[PDB]
Formats: C-alpha cells, structure tokens, sequence
RNA sequence: AAUCCAUUGCACGGAUU
C-alpha cells in the first residue's frame, strides 16, 4: 500500500521505538503535535500487531496537514517518525 | 519492572533454572 496521501483528522505515525512505554510515547507524542492545532486524542497499542505505531487525531483536517508536513521525519528516539493520514476517520470523528 | 526473541504493523505474540 502507497503511503495514504488523502488529508484525514488523523495522522498515522509509525516507525516509532518500540521500548517507549504507552504512557510516555503518548505524552511526548502531545507534548510535540500540541502545536499544530488542538488534538482530540492518541491512540497507542503495545499489541504485537499495534506496536511501534500510534494515531494523532486533531480537532481539525488543517492541523493533521501541518502537523503531516512538518513533523514528518523528526529524529525522535533515535528513530525518524514517518507519518501518513489516516486510512479511515477515527471513530470520534466518525460520530460527529 | 529489566533483558532477550520475533514483529514496520491502519487502529478505535514469545522467552528468562
């Protein structure tokens, strides 16, 4: 599958290290992306088949776009994030 | 908790008398 290109809420971020536990990867996670605009949630799974990825879902499109754009690659724990959109909209966003 | 193995994965595993 290309890389999803199509602007969504929310952004997918993977190649994230996998040793930051849950609590911390999603506070440094909104320490980083509260910039861009004003985030709804983080979702992050240690699972075997949810690790090393998390979803950043932003209250608006346009701040998932910056946030996308700018933070793509950013050296974070020794390992450069790589973002995407989301696939589908996160149920949060679905419901409204 | 820690270490190790395996996992690059689009959601809402395994090992350490």
């Amino acid at each position: 599958a290309v890389p999803e290109t199509r602007p969504n809420h929310t952004i997918y971020i993977n190649n994230l290290n996998e040793k930051i536990k849950k609590d911390e990867l999603k506070k440094s996670l909104h320490a980083i992306f509260s910039r861009f605009g004003q985030i709804l949630d983080i979702l992050v799974s240690r699972s075997l088949k949810m690790r090393g990825q998390a979803f950043v879902i932003f209250k608006e499109v346009s701040s998932a776009t910056n946030a996308l754009r700018s933070m793509q690659g950013f050296p974070f724990y020794d390992k450069p994030m790589r973002i995407q959109y989301a696939k589908t909209d996160s149920d949060i966003i679905a419901k409204m």
